[PDB]
């Protein structure tokens, strides 16, 4: 999975990045058994006055995550998964959960292309790692924090 | 609703930025009946030079509008929605309408999270709104602007 | 269609970057029919530090390609597509195609809008092309590079 985090400059230390990547990352591994180092967590950061609410300018404490999954999971799986990147980034970024906004996209599996190859379909990854090579398995390997 | 904006940098003003964030959020409101509150506006501001058309590098006259909806209109509504969101802009950030691209992504409504809880199914926002506490409801409220 | 591709700061050269585009709207060319002037390839860059992948904070070496496309290809066109769009920006922008990830997001055209106006059913461009003014046909053919 993909997780586009849309925040304000200098709104997130290098420190505070670290621990919400942590937090979004080890929550999707959680609640689906997708690997580590399958999850990448994208920050876009923009100057604050840049987001707008209702059409008032807001100030550089919004958050929006929006996550690109596999097709697959179920409503309450992705329920559960949004709520607990709420609470989990809540805390990570020491900000209020009303600052919080996140949004799930899915697409087919035989259309998505980590690593430079194609994605097994939801709960074969187990195959698909056993087929690798090594030194694309050392490669992947290299991207997973278990702290 | 969240309407990624993508423009180069400086070629709206905060002020330009502002007329933009309520043309769109207007738009929204007057063909979906969503409260103003419930949309964003997100600028994403890149240098001139990074957007490409057919090959060709553009110069800074684009603006691509990539919106985030709930699952559940008509091809007629979101075909007003978005010709609205056309002209509006095009009046908005005095750009020529041969300028704009517009995109809808829609996603289920149990899978959208917006002051940090799930969004209610389209045409509930009422009751959705009645038990929600007053703190949510004022903070909420703060984000409404009705020029 | 659009590309939304997500590289870190100057990692792409002004030269990079266009050998990039072009080598993303032409695979889509080819593979799809579409024309030259209907592709857009918009670089979001951001600094290195910003992109994670399972947790481990990255360097400036990762791209993400963010493809938005109209409904109606079959899963083997898509499949060719997006393995052409790693092989093809692999050697435009000289990354290992292991730093390569790409998505693609598909919509319906009726709620798709280009040059400010709704885009034509899949395989259709030709009568959408016949009916427009001279006007829009020459500001069209500005944005196409055959080299």
């Amino acid at each position: 999975p993909v997780y586009m985090v849309y925040v304000s400059q200098d709104r997130l230390t290098p420190s505070a990045k670290h621990a919400v990547a942590k937090a979004i990352t080890d929550a999707h591994r959680g609640l689906t058994g997708t690997q580590h180092f399958l999850a990448q967590v994208n920050f876009n950061e923009q100057p604050a006055g840049n987001v707008f609410l209702g059409g008032v300018q807001q100030g550089g404490d919004t958050i929006f995550v929006h996550g690109l999954h596999r097709e697959g999971r179920s409503a309450d799986l992705k329920g559960q998964l949004a709520q607990r990147i709420v609470d989990d980034v809540s805390v990570a970024a020491e900000i209020d959960r009303k600052h919080i906004w996140v949004y799930f996209g899915e697409m087919p599996a035989q259309q998505m292309v980590e690593y430079g190859r194609f994605l097994p379909q939801p709960g074969h990854e187990g195959e698909w790692f056993d087929n690798l090579s090594s030194d694309e398995r050392a490669f992947m390997e290299t991207n997973v924090d278990v702290s």
